[PDB]
């Protein structure tokens, strides 16, 4: 489709507008379809957790004020608490930098049965990491050539994500594609609305100088890491209502692929359970 | 303070707390509606708590099997947004956990300031099944550890841990879901009979019933030993799901109300810099942005 | 007990000289005895690890260049790798500060059978934390009284260390008491010796302006947290050879009190193991080296 | 030597690697002394590695019970200072570890740059006992996971994980302590007969011997599938402890030599500030 990228070297960011709304032009229709999706997401979550077969990472990667937290909140607040974690990837700590860049990411992968939301991800290491060439200023072995760091990261990311797939963990990778002007509108709202002032930071503003280089880094990453098993989704982010609709559709269709079910217990277990049932009935004279 | 809130030591008589009390709200449909209103208020409080990053909250459920821990967590606390929430079931300790001290695994799960951690079971298991089955007698420990004071030292150390947490901006809500033995049996029958619930039944669920009375006494002992003003116990009648969900929603709302979270007010320095950012943004687009202020 | 403080409100730092050497006046004797102690520490560690009954924290708290790392290295390199962790407590990360201050410390406590060395400790929260009043700049609930933060930390620390003791974890708390001048000598060496340059920092120099306040904070902490179960050891730190001797003595004598032993198997296990012995011998037609030659 | 080092795929014949080869050093006392020389050098390199904070080292021992893992770790690596050292035994996975993917618990234990982590057993357990006992057939996983390719996918994913670590300044030394069944028996008899060693013996130690030949096959298969230039396997004869300790000391010291750690040299600006501090210190004590 128009938003799913599932092969390498097949992505042109200029062809993906930030304000496309072609799947559903009517805002109230989209709001309602979102609510239908959310109810199904809930139901699938309950089955996933009962079965304990397969985990799911829901990863959002986007510029500041593109919509990550608000999309996470509005679309996934319907989930029950059981088996859910949300992990924001912030500027790495000293300990995290002292380790390898996937250490903190792999640590947060969900168990089978569980859902982990990533607010940012391992892709920071080929986004800000690439744009600011952070590897040039970081401690590493003399034998690491700076000229292969980024290409090795794309290979290693491909390999890590495939390893996860092969071990019953799927990843949903969502790029919330916001325009520079819409970012500005949202920033002004963070400044002007006292309830939002806590969400604005110096680094939010400072990234704007590098806007075009970030766009290029996104394009490069999506070209390097989109596969059938681990696709990228490029979601127009200029309208929150439409972005929340599209994300709800991606999550529900991925859960449908996983097809979780309540487990069937073995015939032996069922016979033992029937024994316990009789004992319970006998204890209360069959008045239960 | 309340019929259900125990907030002083040595003040608890479990036989005076009926499993089927419903005195705060006798009408099921009233309670269902009020619970939904509570859940919205919990969400609103959570958003402020998360913004402020001042105080963390543990919501701990301790109860017998099929008392309603998971059901209550799901129906009431699905209100929360995902941000800043963890749910931690305490299961039979692993080798590594047993090789450590018993609070190690529990302290590791404590929330950050601004965050909420739900405990499905807790450190109290170490004075419930730990006491009932005298598990300390079969566990590795130093020769100098006096077996006769293990449990009393646990109540003291738990009091001190919870007070330490309170002194460091972490509150704990301790909820005992007080179910009857018969209602437990009814819920077990449903786990057996309903295919969608069969995964939730275990041999150990049935086998704990032999120790029912000993567990009741251990609960009473623990609540007598650890209820304080800062770290009270709530004894919630559990025989009606609708009522238990109402009461739990009320406890959570009222605790968040006491925490009184607010969206942070930024310093004068931040405000000055924000004015500069606003102007730069406006100038970049020739003042063609949505502003709530005049130009 | 000239160096051991084991009761509350019983410590006067001015009575503890940084250059006392009264337990062993002869350097070469002390060097030899330290080597003997190190071998004994290794032997005890092997028994401790086998038994899996009791854990040990060895915690060093001192100013920069007092000799924490060098003493850890020279004395505790005796240990086999199995069951050992060394945990330096640095400036807390965002995550650590978002948690409660004992979170990161409790996470690092050893398992039964194991030894964790703390280079700095939870006491930083009543040392630099008290000196610089760091609690005034940190996120916390409005109901927290800033004026009782430090006193509550001494009570909570006492309680945490007692809790550990009650759960089979001992703590050795060592204050390496160096003089301001000897610190200056050691700083000069870090500057002048190329292989040591990496160990010097601006913050090392800058702490010297707060020397007296740090001394007072150490005194306050030792007054507030010394007990029979969790004593403090105030070790003169102006001579490395003597400091290493004294530390080796404290560690040997603490392990001796723990009295670790290789475990004895149960009668049931012994019978099974005797059966396995027979099977092994029969498999090789008795051509195995047995200490019961038949 | 290239007699013990395997550094290419599909190049390994276990039957040609005898458990009692001693061809690098036939004289026990010469070997014991060379071991002590190596140990002094390992210590020196450890100090520099820790100062530099550029590269981490995993020293992984994978071997049957009583092959010599603990005793080799102890005798060869007790000379290490405690700073920057961890030892991690991989035991039977806990419920939480099984709920996660099999590399989660392994990757969590990887050392920081500057640090050394000893692995007693490793991620290779998942293609040793995991293969021998077909543990994946009894473990929760997604329905889409092909049981017939689980082990092959594990070799691929292990190759990719180890390469990823190498690309991120973490080396791994993989040591197979190749002990004979008879020598295992001799060592087990000692564990039974010496009361101080009884704690080291278990029913599972004795029970593994029924699968001896399947384990030998699994080792051969693993070493064929995972030996590379950057992440070689070392097949160390384990029937004589003195010789095994010598060879392990040689592998570790030569790997550290390759890492070539150095005490850092500070920048000219920092040096000038330090010279400022030196003067102030000298002035404070009147040049004493
Ligand atoms: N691997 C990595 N390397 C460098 N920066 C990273 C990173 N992973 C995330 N970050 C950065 O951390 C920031 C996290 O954004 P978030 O909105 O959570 O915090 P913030 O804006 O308050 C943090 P800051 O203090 O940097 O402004 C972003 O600037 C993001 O690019
Ligand atoms: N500190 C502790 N010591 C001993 N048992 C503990 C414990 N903490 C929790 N447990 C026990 O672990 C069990 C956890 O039950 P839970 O309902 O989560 O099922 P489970 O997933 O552990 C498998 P099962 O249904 O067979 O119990 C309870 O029996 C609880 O008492
Ligand atoms: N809880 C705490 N609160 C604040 N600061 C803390 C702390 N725990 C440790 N620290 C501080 O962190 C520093 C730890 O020193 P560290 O060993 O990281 O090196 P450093 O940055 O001083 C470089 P150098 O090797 O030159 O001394 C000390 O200044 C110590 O007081
Ligand atoms: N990934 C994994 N899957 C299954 N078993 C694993 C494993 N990793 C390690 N193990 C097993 O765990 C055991 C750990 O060996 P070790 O000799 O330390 O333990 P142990 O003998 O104390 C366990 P016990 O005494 O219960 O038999 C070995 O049998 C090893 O094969
Ligand atoms: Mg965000
Ligand atoms: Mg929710
Ligand atoms: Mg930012
Ligand atoms: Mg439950
Ligand atoms: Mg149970
Ligand atoms: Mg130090
Ligand atoms: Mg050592
Ligand atoms: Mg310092
Ligand atoms: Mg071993
Ligand atoms: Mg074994």
């Amino acid at each position: 489709n128009i938003y799913k990228i599932d092969k390498l070297n097949n992505f042109n960011l200029n062809n993906h507008k930030t304000d496309d709304y072609s799947l559903c032009k009517d805002k109230d229709t989209a709001l309602e379809l979102t609510q239908k999706n959310i109810q199904k997401i809930y139901d699938y979550q309950q089955k996933l957790y009962a079965e304990k077969k397969e985990g799911l990472i829901i990863a959002f990667q986007a510029m500041d004020a593109a919509g990550k937290d608000g999309t996470i909140r509005e679309v996934l607040k319907a989930l029950a608490p059981q088996g859910v974690h949300e992990k924001p990837f912030k500027s790495p700590s000293s300990t995290e930098l002292a380790h390898d860049y996937l250490w903190r990411v792999h640590n947060a992968v969900p168990e089978k049965g569980e859902i982990t939301i990533f607010n940012r991800s391992h892709y920071e290491d080929v986004l800000i990491g690439k744009v600011k060439e952070l590897y040039k200023f970081q401690n590493k072995a003399d034998r690491i050539d700076e000229n292969t760091v980024v290409d090795n990261r794309y290979e290693d990311i491909r390999n890590f994500e495939k390893y996860l797939y092969n071990n019953s963990v799927r990843i949903i990778k969502i790029f919330l594609n916001v325009s520079k002007k819409e970012q500005a509108e949202r920033f002004l709202s963070r400044i002007e609305e006292p309830e939002k002032n806590w969400k604005f930071s110096d680094s939010d503003f400072e990234e704007r100088v590098y806007w075009d280089k970030y766009q290029q880094a996104f394009e490069d990453a999506i070209n390097a890491t989109s596969t059938k098993d681990c696709p990228w989704y490029v979601v127009p982010a200029d309208r929150k209502w439409y972005m929340r609709y599209v994300v709800s559709e991606i999550v529900v269709k991925t859960l449908e692929e996983m097809n979780p079910k309540y487990p069937t217990v073995t015939k032996e277990t069922l016979e033992r359970f029937e024994g316990y049932r009789t004992k319970l009935l006998e204890e209360y004279n069959y008045d239960l």
